[PDB]
């Protein structure tokens, strides 16, 4: 049993709701909040604009000093820093950006990082700004991903769409 309230069950693991996974993760303070991440980790707009001014810029602090030590993540990597006032750990999770032309086959690899958390509240990859088919990001997710994931979408119009289009 966790903490997470009015999330529609479609799969054994994965749940899907929708709401602002800001207001979300402060609310319910998880182990693990996904952050749709780019490889420099500069958190400039959509998800991780947002998760970051929730922190006040300190996601954007130790993120720079994380890549001036290790350099740029993969599109499809990962990297566990600390989740601030909105987590105990952000899992920064890099989906390829259709808008920039990566190849849409990484996003598996990008979701197969969840693996390694067992409860994790998370965006859908590679969708908004991103420029993926949410419905396929959600395929992808429920054909993945094996630990418990929360999904919190953001706009009505998907979520409502997700749901009715769900197979
Ligand atoms: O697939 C990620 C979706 C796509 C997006 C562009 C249209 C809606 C932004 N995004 C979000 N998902 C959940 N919580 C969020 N909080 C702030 C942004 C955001």
């Amino acid at each position: 049993v966790n903490s997470f309230s009015g999330y529609l069950k479609l799969t054994d693991n994965v749940y899907i709701k929708n709401a602002d996974i800001v207001e979300e993760a402060k609310k319910v303070k998880p182990t693990v909040v996904v952050n749709a991440a780019n490889v420099y980790l500069k958190h400039g707009g959509g998800v991780a604009g947002a998760l970051n001014k929730a922190t006040n810029n300190a996601m954007q602090v130790e993120s720079d000093d994380y890549i001036a030590t290790n350099g740029p993540l993969k599109v499809g990597g990962s990297c566990v820093l600390s989740g601030h006032n909105l987590a105990k750990h952000c899992l920064h999770v890099v989906g390829p950006n259709v808008n920039k032309g990566e190849d849409i086959q990484l996003l598996k690899s990008a979701y197969e990082n969840f693996n390694q958390h067992e409860v994790l509240l998370a965006p859908l990859l590679s969708a908004g700004i991103f420029g993926a088919d949410p419905i396929h990001s959600l395929r992808v997710c429920v054909d993945t991903v094996r630990t418990n994931v929360y999904l919190a979408v953001f706009d009505k119009n998907l979520y409502d769409k997700l749901v009715s289009s769900f197979l």
